[PDB]
């Protein structure tokens, strides 16, 4: 392609390659699959294009692909989500990387094209994170559709769009649901955004959260995860939901289930975990109290009405980056956190490295999956072998110093079960 | 058959009615289906012989059956389960139940035997909880076995033997894994536990659980359900399991996992939620605290070696019915609770009427779906549509007052879906 | 006296032997203080008249008074608190006990009298548990009250009211007060009432707490243990209170802080951990959610106003002891515990002997103190010396294996304080 | 004195004012004490020499204190503690502030020296946090010790130090103890440090707390706070304590309690929340798992052995500023964070502002009850009054949204109190 990569600061690298370093001993799985293929190098003869936020925990993936004998041109799939130190330490280190913190929808796209032709042809493989990639090759690039082996999904948001496209015979080339994993969805979206969606919001607002009424539109596992962080620092979690089933969870966990109709006049920090759009509209910043802290941390930021914020606000200023305080015409206060993109990565770290290392195996995993056994993947979205969810947790269970119980014989013969083969049937939801 | 029915006491029934009285409006699902159904009765002509726990809430399920014009034959799944008023205000009801509190092995399959034959022939249906039932009459009565229009097993150890009998051919009728439904695993396996565990623990020893070092082996839905709940009153809980993923949640949670062999010799209260054989052996008896509290919550009391505390036990005393304290060779005492069998309904009431009303009304669903549309179910067995899940959830969701958000025409639109159609995939863990 | 003692049965000593016998164990506290005073005996010559709840941890209380020379009279503290087996074991054991489960205004106060006079003369000690017999004496009996070497209150209520007495220069004898010890109330207050209150609840109602909005009078040691006992099951626990500290603490904690006058709207379950009067009025009942819950855990049944109850309901049915079911002229049930009296010892078994041996062990402490120590203790209530109240901490460590640290030389020095003398400062809240 | 002021940069007032407007939003209390003293000007004729957090909300208070007609010079009681951006503000507003995040030991005394004379003379009071300043004259400037009407002691340690002096006839100026104030203590300590501690190191290791086991030394209400903090992220907390009664508290509330001798062996994440020399020494150093997260909360930094770090580190290399990873000679890596001085204000941005007003507001009610009536309050440390105790809470109530309730005549009667007098007796420990 053009230039070798392009970053905000390469001299941020020698400090990134520090943060590399202390992220690869948190990240059990990573390291993991590196020691059983550095050298056997699966992906050999691969040319993966991935877009994945480019933090440094990406950066330890990026790293291991590498070290699989791929070739890897990255990107990331956010326009705030780059760690600048992370993406100058992958550059410095000769990866064609194209992302920096704070990009435009114009470069953001420029950064991600960059990522589709190789030094020996164009990419033959793709890592994606939100569909992004994926959606511009099948509609802007489909001459290089037929060469790529498979498609590496990590977000929900993205994997549903996946299936959307089955749905309508769209989708041509074999996915892996990587997003819908036990060891991903149970661990990165529940357990990650527990700890990094305070972060976020800390770091941005330094708020107190204890005594505060959060509310939290949508329980799935990052709503869940979300809910149970505020709740634990002494904060009333309201929820809001459209899934009975999930409504109910809520309940049953002594939270309160409305409508941000309602909610709305109640919140003191509006948190959006949603996927869908509509979620917080000026007819609820109409509603909210005085220095409101309004946030999203789902994917795509289509569930805030920012425009409204700003074409109905009576003045914008801003705090600082990816912190801006409206001033509406009812003289109350909003404080819009990373201009409605995700939080926990636009204005935090996003989530730590040892539960990313979980979702990021899974990702190692589909690439040698797709690459190494294509024939055994035809065009549609399919999920990872049981086995192998077992083989992600079971490779951290050592540095938390878990100790695992062996079935005996007699056991396994009772239970009907190998020792070690699958513990749970497939429909399980642990 | 023989006696109308048989059950400890009659001069219950008159207390009993009160407590199905209580219950009922604790029970939204189940009077759900009530009101509903109770004139279309697409029960109508079935004779469904069930074999689950005789407790008040059961009760419910069964005046529901009855309500949607089944004819019902019941007993219960275990020697203890029984609730003796219950089962009172049931045959005084006029339906033939043959269930009291402390059968015994022999008393017990009587009472099962005694839910096969109906006036206007045998058994049509059956609406088993743990397999007994339907593994009886594949094995000793297979005449009646084309006669059954299907099965509806209720808890996991059942289901899992379900597919036991499948993988060998050996299931003869279809059948329909309610313990599987989303509404039914995550809210009774899970919540209930958390609330009927302490409880028969209490209710026995009555001791305190704050300060405590509780162990519990397994994980899963009641494993879960029952750490949380020593856990939130005060006590270290110590996890143990054979499932890496399901020992990292675990880890993720804070608690500790390690083997058995490990744990005896620090657990103060021992709680076996695992449904496999050989969990807590002599090995481990003699390992254990003075005055150790052991119990377990899996289906079948097969995890407990209760033989060797009889057989090498210096003296046993009986505190009062189900609690004995052994006396070893060591000096250390040990309290075990309900002789091994379940622990919250052999010492408790078990699960509490509200969320019986997901499972029950799950049952009600499975009743009428076999019955009604026999050719949509092949021998095998099956799960319940999600759109019925949803269902269930939805109908608990008012009495909690909870205000569940609607989808608008452009956000179905976006996100894909119908207004009220399924929310979730099908490989959704919720 | 007259008769050598009164009960419901005493061949229910055989069985409260066995609950006395697993209770000793659960309580190093009082074993504790049998071991260093069995042979000193350093009640010896004193008589002591108790009003405390007859329960079997009560039971171990007075076994090691006697232990320690003591003469007692004992009588329980309210007429349902009283625990049937135990006080049959107490009796039988030649203690004259007074106390039946369920007994009459005008029974309690012939018990209590029953205890005031000895075989070699009256009472010369009090230990009392709600003021009752302090009071009773003072305004009754003043002709005892020179002779009565001390006073023992064990219950806020009753030292509230110890104080009160001394504002009015009524109290005529010096007291001890034993609820404001830290080993007492941030222990049996909060930790007790936490496993006790829903103890009381379910055992009575047998009621699923999760989802359940669950509302909370008071937010003392009382109503902290309580709210987060039920929050902890999964109900939605709502605050009301009267002191603005209390009240943030609260909300610090998450917890919705309003008025009864608005709570009544939405709780499922009321309990009053207040000491006050008209907490719950038929202002509120009138305003309740059918089938709710309403009880108090209070020492005295002041908060509910079941008067009110029982003369505008349009029936009020019986399900079981302590447990009615009134009906509304507006059509919603209301079910009320323990006709609103003690909701964890009128319906449950009250707190756990592990608990109990703290306030318990300061009982006898202050006992001594006053007995042993008089000229000591001028009229007026006191505080039990913290080394002492450290002494009663320090003495459970062991049982919960607790390996507690040791100052150095140096460390103690820095600190400035004694490596074994009171580590904290009279004033510290703990 | 000399310089008007000195700080890191003075363009940074600019966002610092944001910062301070965002914050006074935030904080009710002081706010409050604004409004109805900004004309009285109680202060007036003050000259308050501060010592305490150079911080956003410690500058709300200083522009409380001058609103209040106060005169002050202010400086940090923390070579790191500083935040740069609320110095400018403050020293742009006319404040004489000389502190800077990162000073020297000389340049920290220095610091404090700047304070000591004012304009029309020298310090007439003293507003320290840890004792160095009131400590620096009484040993240093005796000659101003008569001069100064009293002293305001916010923290802990520095009150420990307050009684010490007076143990020894050396305190020389009437003190107020603020840190001891229920709305103090049980608020800042406990709710601040729960929130600020994972901040301090999240934003310096960006962590993972998730599936740890943090070691927390001691029990007081900091090491409450932090306990459950990182307990409620999924990491297992184990206490290691002096004090029996705080110990019990722990092991009540499911928290393991050793010794350091032994946790140092198993935590992945030690902090200290003592006020003791010699807690983590290289004996434990030695034994700790690779890459072990240490660091330090209480006060002063004597709690962990640095010196032995770097005398016997293999090698020492700084990930980034207050970040440094050593390397022991056994190969094991140990993560020192702020070099052992306190972790949320050295590596993160303090308490909250919300909770920094309850502190800050007992603070300017120090100040006012010392300077206008200074007779009543003797050479030796007090305590403010509760009702004024109260009047902090109740300032923060209406933010919240809390509605307390009001006793009646009636109640008020009942319970013996004022319907607003304080509603809890001084011993009482909320
Ligand atoms: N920033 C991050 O670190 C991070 C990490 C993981 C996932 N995500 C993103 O967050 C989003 C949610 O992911 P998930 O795994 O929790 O999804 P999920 O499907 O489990 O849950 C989303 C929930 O939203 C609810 N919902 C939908 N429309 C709603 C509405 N109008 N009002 C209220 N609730 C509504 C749904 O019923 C569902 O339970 C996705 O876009 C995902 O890609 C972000
Ligand atoms: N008494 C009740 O109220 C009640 C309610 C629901 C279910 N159950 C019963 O409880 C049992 C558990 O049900 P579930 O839904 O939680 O099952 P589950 O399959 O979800 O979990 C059981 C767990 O045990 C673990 N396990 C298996 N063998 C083990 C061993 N040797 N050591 C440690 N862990 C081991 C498994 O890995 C698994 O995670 C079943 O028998 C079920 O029928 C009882
Ligand atoms: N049944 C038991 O096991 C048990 C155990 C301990 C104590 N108690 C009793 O419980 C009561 C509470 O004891 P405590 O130690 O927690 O007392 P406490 O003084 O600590 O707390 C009582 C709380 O009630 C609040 N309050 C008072 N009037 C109120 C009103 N009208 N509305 C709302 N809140 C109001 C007060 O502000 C206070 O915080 C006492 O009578 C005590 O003797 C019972
Ligand atoms: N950085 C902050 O934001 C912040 C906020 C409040 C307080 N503090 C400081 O933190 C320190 C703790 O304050 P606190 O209010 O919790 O004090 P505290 O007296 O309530 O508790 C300190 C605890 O340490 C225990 N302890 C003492 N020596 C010990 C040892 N060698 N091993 C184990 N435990 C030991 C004591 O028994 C006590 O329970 C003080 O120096 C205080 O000034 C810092
Ligand atoms: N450090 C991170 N690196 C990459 N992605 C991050 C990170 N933190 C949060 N996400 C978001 C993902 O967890 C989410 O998009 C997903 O995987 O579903
Ligand atoms: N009241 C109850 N009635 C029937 N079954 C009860 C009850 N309580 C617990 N179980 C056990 C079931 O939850 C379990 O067997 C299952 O359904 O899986
Ligand atoms: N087993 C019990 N024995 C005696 N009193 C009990 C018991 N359970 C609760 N209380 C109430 C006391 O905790 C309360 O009155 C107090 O001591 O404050
Ligand atoms: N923003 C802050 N301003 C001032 N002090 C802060 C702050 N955060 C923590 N402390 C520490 C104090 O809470 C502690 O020293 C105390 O007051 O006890």
């Amino acid at each position: 392609d053009k230039l070798p990569y392009k970053v905000a600061d390469i001299g941020l690298a020698a400090w990134g390659r520090k943060a590399l370093d202390i992220a690869e001993n948190e990240m059990p799985g990573l390291m993991r699959m590196r020691e059983m293929y550095s050298a056997s190098k699966p992906l050999k003869g691969a040319r993966i294009a991935g877009c994945l936020h480019m933090t440094v925990e990406t950066a330890v993936l990026i790293e291991t692909l590498v070290a699989l004998g791929a070739e890897v041109r990255w990107s990331s799939c956010n326009i705030f989500s780059t760690q600048d130190h992370a993406a100058a330490a992958i550059a410095k280190a000769g990866i064609p990387v194209f992302a920096w913190k704070g990009e435009t929808d114009e470069e953001y796209l420029w950064c991600i094209e960059q990522t589709l032709h190789f030094k020996d042809g164009p990419l033959n493989m793709i890592l994606d994170d939100g569909g992004d990639l994926t959606n511009l090759i099948h509609t802007k690039h489909p001459q290089l559709l037929s060469g790529i082996r498979g498609i590496s999904e990590e977000t929900t948001t993205g994997v549903h769009n996946l299936y959307k496209m089955m749905a309508n015979g769209i989708l041509k080339v074999p996915a892996i649901n990587v997003n819908d994993s036990v060891t991903k969805s149970k661990f990165d979206n529940l357990y990650g955004c527990r700890e990094s969606l305070i972060d976020g919001i800390k770091r941005a607002t330094d708020v107190m959260i204890a005594g505060k009424v959060a509310v939290v539109a949508g329980y799935g596992d990052v709503g869940k995860g979300c809910a149970q962080a505020l709740r634990g620092f002494g904060a009333r979690v309201i929820i809001t939901e459209i899934d009975p089933i999930n409504a109910l969870q809520a309940a049953m966990e002594g939270y309160e289930v409305t409508t941000m109709d309602e909610a709305c006049k109640e919140g003191n920090i509006f948190v959006t975990t949603t996927g869908c759009v509509d979620i917080i509209l000026g007819r609820h910043f109409e509603q909210m109290k005085d220095d409101a802290i309004v946030c999203n941390i789902g994917h795509f930021d289509v569930e805030i009405d920012v425009k409204w914020l700003n074409e109905n606000a009576v003045e914008k200023v801003n705090i600082k980056p990816q912190v801006d305080r409206y001033l509406l015409k009812n003289g109350h206060r909003i404080i819009l956190l990373a201009e409605g993109r995700l939080v926990n990565l636009g204005c935090a770290m996003g989530h730590p490295s040892f539960v990313m290392s979980n979702s990021f195996t899974n990702q190692v995993m589909a690439q040698i999956e797709l690459w190494t056994h294509p024939d055994k993947y035809p065009v549609g979205v399919h999920f990872l072998p049981k086995k192998l969810d077992e083989a992600v947790a079971e490779a951290h269970l050592g540095k938390l110093n878990v100790k695992l119980t062996k079935l005996t014989e007699k056991q396994a013969q009772y239970l009907g079960m190998p020792i070690n083969g699958p513990f749970k049937p497939d429909h399980y939801r642990y």
